[PDB]
């Protein structure tokens, strides 16, 4: 595998080895890094060191992967207390507050529901996910939006003061497939919750995340944002050489 994937693998395995134990209720992320987390839980099960485990997937792609490996699955409805731990990746990680940008794989809503329901929310990422001064340098800030009047909601997002200030441009997430100021409905990515996703790109770095998050949320039709603020408790960062750095809040 390439250097980036050895890093994603090392950090996923590490997360599972260090924080997951038998009898826990575990949240499972979505994406190429979470793939290795799921894969490691599957291995420890078969090896006999992980039992009586209840897991909650953040996407239908994640359940399908965990299903194919015999990992027990449910939703937050079937959990009485809180998840002990939730493990997921991130698209951007802003130390030292550990504010994140998530949602580039389309699963922001449930990832946030699962993260908020966990006593400890753990992010596992490779080194390229770390940013400085603010967000928006590696890509888009996703915003989940309802289907009805989606284009109009996209335009509203574009016009928010914080978004104009940072030179924001809006665009719909495309489904995997072929590809005027908007794309056609059949080409728009639909989340597991039946919603579209509006991606915001900026020409400059956005340093005030809390301010922007409130503005994005002031628009009716916005279901959820890619900002994960004051949620990550721990952020694991892996390198190709297999080592891992641990960032902790408080
Ligand atoms: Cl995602
Ligand atoms: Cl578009």
């Amino acid at each position: 595998m390439n250097p980036q994937d050895k890093a994603k693998q090392a950090v996923g395995y590490f997360a599972v080895d260090t924080y997951v134990r038998s009898g826990m209720k575990v949240g499972l992320g979505t994406g190429t890094t979470a793939k290795f987390v799921v894969e490691r839980i599957g291995q420890r099960m078969q090896e006999g060191s992980l039992k009586d485990l209840l897991c909650v997937p953040t996407s239908e792609a994640t359940r399908k992967q965990a299903e194919s490996l015999g990992i027990p699955l449910t939703t937050l409805d079937g959990i009485a207390d809180c998840l002990d731990v939730a493990i997921d990746g991130a698209d951007e990680i802003l130390p030292p507050t550990l504010g994140l940008v998530k949602g580039r794989g389309g699963a922001l809503l449930r990832e946030k529901m699962i993260a908020a329901a966990a006593k400890t929310f753990i992010v596992a990422a490779d080194e390229t996910k770390l940013v400085s001064n603010g967000i928006g340098s590696t890509g888009a800030l996703p915003v989940e939006v309802v289907v009805f009047s989606g284009s109009h909601t996209k335009r509203l997002l574009s016009a928010l003061p914080s978004v104009k200030r940072h030179g924001g441009r809006a665009e719909f997430r495309k489904r995997a497939g072929a590809a005027q100021e908007d794309i056609r409905e059949e080409d728009r990515f639909v989340t597991d919750n039946g919603n579209y996703i509006v991606d915001l790109y900026f020409t400059e770095t956005v340093p005030d995340l809390h301010e922007m998050d409130k503005e994005l949320k002031s628009i009716p039709g916005v279901v959820e944002t890619g900002f994960f603020l004051d949620l990550a408790s721990v952020c694991l960062i892996g390198k190709a050489d297999g080592s891992v750095a641990t960032l902790t809040a408080e």
